């Protein structure tokens, strides 16, 4: 699973890609990178 930043994914599952430091938020629902 990899999601590129700023795409609709689920927070429950997270499936944004761990090397880009992207997790799935859940007010925005999508890969947020964390600064």
């Amino acid at each position: 699973e990899c999601l590129g930043f700023g795409k609709g994914c689920n927070p429950s599952n997270d499936q944004c890609c761990k090397s880009s430091n992207l997790v799935c938020s859940r007010k925005h629902r999508w890969c947020k990178y964390e600064i």
